[PDB]
């Protein structure tokens, strides 16, 4: 017996911790319900923590930051969507918001201007301050807070489109690079619990390229697949991949979709 | 908004045996004493969140904090306060504290690896000895043992062993010791940093003072060292090529991480203290 910082499960074992697209509903409270629970718990224990520096220096409470981590298409959109769905179920704590990173990015036209169309997604893709300065004034507890918005459809940012978070009790982060941490100091070290969406890399690639080419009509996925070996086939290994351990739940997606493993941080 | 606040002594202070060089007394109750009481009241709160993972998974943890900065800032000492000051709890007691370097490689194996001008950077750790024995800390293991370093005979000391009996808090001194990559590390594992913080130009002046008073105030004291004049040369150059490096590139980049900051002035003094409230 040498110690490991995690505690892993199958799907089986962790179903048995409950208290009593298309988004598949059995998984809901067999993997995801029970996962609500453990935020439920950690949520009223880390506001006891932030009102113990207060107490200490001497007025609703502080927003619980969750962050939502891994590569694009592996499904980190709909996990997070659903999660927002759960925890605000429970009144003792509702007003879940849910941003995603993708917002941040600069406008394709700027990207354009610092040559990085190929490095779109990359850490250098973003507004890291914009995307901070927002993040701090969330957590600091302002009245309100305003975060841009991205289009999948148009390719692009949508100008003048603003989404507004007004006090949360919980935010929700997902973000392809969220997790990162570099010399500046980072939305990584906001967050009070992070989640690594995770699966195989050569299975991911069917995913995305599934994932266009369903939002020519033959043999563009060509193009499809060379957007995955040269931008976001990269960006996975050097940026995302390594933020995995820092995590505090990992969850393992098979082939198809399906949920078997989850590596979970206790310490 | 920003993340931090940041206070002066006076408004720092307004929110209230030993040796070591010279421990200033005065500093004690105005800086470190307030700055235990801060810590008290997070340990029971951070214990409160950890066994809420316990309840959950259906069944206390020790507390860690790190400790960083360049050398010569003053580190050890100041860490070897908190020891002090936190034990005095009862709440709590039995916090051990437990340098960095005795996980550096011996010299030994640096010269093998060729790494002897990187001493103290990242590379010359060893990081999963370190991490299995922080690992096995936070655990709950009834024991662990953890090597030590000798800043005399400018090495580890061979087959010398530092044992940590289940301590309610440990303290982890050191200057790699904020650091974060791909592996899973000990800056993940932290409750609480700290951060010793001071001006670069400034720095140089109090290394090259440790150097020069330990060589020489006890060090030709038992000689059983190689000038006393001139010799200054010798430490300001050890200064500029591996430890003002070290700084920049691997220890600075963490000050943000930190839970507490601890700005010392020119001589010694501590004006400005920027703390994460978020």
């Amino acid at each position: 017996s040498e110690p490991s910082p995690y505690v892993e499960f199958d799907r089986r074992q962790w179903r048995a911790l409950r208290m009593s697209e298309q988004i598949d509903l059995l998984e809901v409270e067999e993997v995801y319900l029970p996962l609500a629970r453990l935020i439920h718990l950690q949520v009223a224990a880390r506001q006891r923590l932030f009102a113990a520096t207060a107490e200490f220096l001497g007025d609703r409470p502080v927003p619980f930051i969750i962050g939502v981590a891994g590569s694009v298409a592996v499904g980190k959109s709909t996990t997070a969507r659903v999660l927002q769905a759960l925890l605000a179920r429970w009144d003792h704590h509702p007003r879940v918001d849910l941003v995603t990173t993708d917002g941040f990015l600069y406008p394709n036209a700027e990207l354009q201007r610092r040559n990085l169309m190929h490095r779109k997604g990359f850490p250098e893709s973003y507004n890291r301050r914009a995307l901070m300065r927002f993040v701090t004034s969330v957590k600091s507890g302002s009245d309100y807070a305003c975060a841009p918005v991205y289009s999948h459809l148009h390719y692009d940012i949508i100008p003048g489109a603003e989404q507004v978070v007004r006090h949360p009790d919980i935010l929700i982060l997902e973000g392809l690079n969220v997790l990162q941490t570099g010399p500046t100091l980072m939305v990584s070290d906001l967050f009070d619990f992070s989640l690594y969406v995770d699966a195989r890399i050569e299975d991911i690639e069917q995913w995305y390229v599934s994932r266009f080419l369903a939002m020519s009509d033959s043999q563009a996925v060509v193009a499809a697949r060379e957007i995955w070996r040269t931008i976001n086939r990269p960006n996975l290994v050097e940026n995302i991949l390594p933020t995995r351990p820092r995590a505090t739940l990992v969850l393992r997606k098979d082939a198809d979709h399906s949920i078997n493993r989850l590596r979970l941080r206790k310490l």
